[PDB]
């Protein structure tokens, strides 16, 4: 079990407004993180709010869990800081149609 | 009394302008927090600074304590970072009518 | 010696340019702070850049301390972080005219 | 090996696209460091959306890693904060053309 | 050698584009430090990227060291965190012309 803190970056776009972080199920069994650090737009984005969040369960329920939010007329960017998310966690657009850089750095054990 | 990091969100609008961060009354007697995270915004909401405040007391009265403040035209978000709110914990709107959509993190202790 | 977070707020305006973080004399023996949260705005506030500082003793000399400055037309809010004042310590506006709502948390200590 | 904190700026321009914080080879062995402060703009910079991108290795394939975007209009700098880069590391311009001045701190060790 | 956290505040305007953090000579042999904190503007100022620079020497060469980079129409304030400057150490203003108002705190010992 050893550290290696490889970067990550993915697209949530208008046919990718769900994705996914995911680790290999080999290496799930280790202490996985993501140390999540800015979101970026491109040139699909439309000029509103865009809200990304993140999905898991709730005792049994479907979930959103605000993360982010944006819009390139005032907002191009946003600062979200002291988030780590454990795969797999995926993102969703609850606002919005993308497309959205989100990057981050998968903290990853591999043996 | 274990943890869960139960993600939480609320909204705080014209017919919701007083809202409660509770917990449930068999569970109040644990640690219990709220990591204030990100506040973001609804269609109704007034192009003016909207004002969140937390309501507890002040050794015997009523008090408002300054949280967050924000306005669409120049401010459609602001960033809050180190407060950590101990159920239960009213929300209030001093100025402004909302919808404010007001995301965090539910620390909660579970037997 | 058993502390009390008692949140705080005061108005700086046209007739309070100067107002005063005070503790009383019985308690002023004791570990008192001000951690200085956010600063918001009122109704007669100029559209200029208004500059609020702290005013305590230069050896011998007046001074003023730097700690915030916003402007409604584009700074309507400022995000000033890491200041504990200890009482008594004097708010005051260098430039502008006021109101503006300063926020914070007296760590205070009781008998 | 001692150290030393020697700051640091560079440019990339339309034909300075990719640069390469690089240490010299005879002290590459020594633990060198590279925090990052801040980004300004130069005369040429076009006026959209800038993203300047770390360069290393993916497992034998190209990468790029997000660190910054801005643009003159409404973001003419951007504050990003906690990244330390070990040299060699490239920099690049994902999208825009320059110039932009990228100041950091290159925390070096020398015999 | 004990502590006074002397708060400080200077102005680097046209006629004063360099200034000196500077401790008295009986008082260099001790550890002074200089947390810097923020920076304001003056009625002077000009509507353009002011840029402010720490002046220190390059092992027998001149150096400019970016701190700080602002503009009034867009950017009247900048946050800079995490910078300890131990005196004498020269304030110099790279682009702009000024007036622009240094405040940090002054960490000096004395006997």
């Amino acid at each position: 079990e050893k550290p290696v803190s490889l970067i990550w970056g993915c697209e949530l776009n208008e046919q990718n407004k769900t994705f996914e972080f995911k680790v290999e199920d080999d290496e799930e069994k280790c202490e996985h993180q993501l140390a999540l650090r800015t979101v970026c737009l491109g040139d699909k984005a439309k000029d509103e709010f865009h809200i990304v969040e993140i999905v898991t369960q709730e005792e049994g329920a479907e979930k959103s869990v605000p993360i982010a939010t944006l819009k390139p007329s005032i907002l191009p960017m946003a600062t979200m800081v002291g988030i780590e998310l454990t795969p797999p966690v995926t993102f969703r657009l609850k606002a919005g149609s993308g497309p959205l850089y989100i990057s981050g750095q998968h903290v990853a054990m591999e043996e």
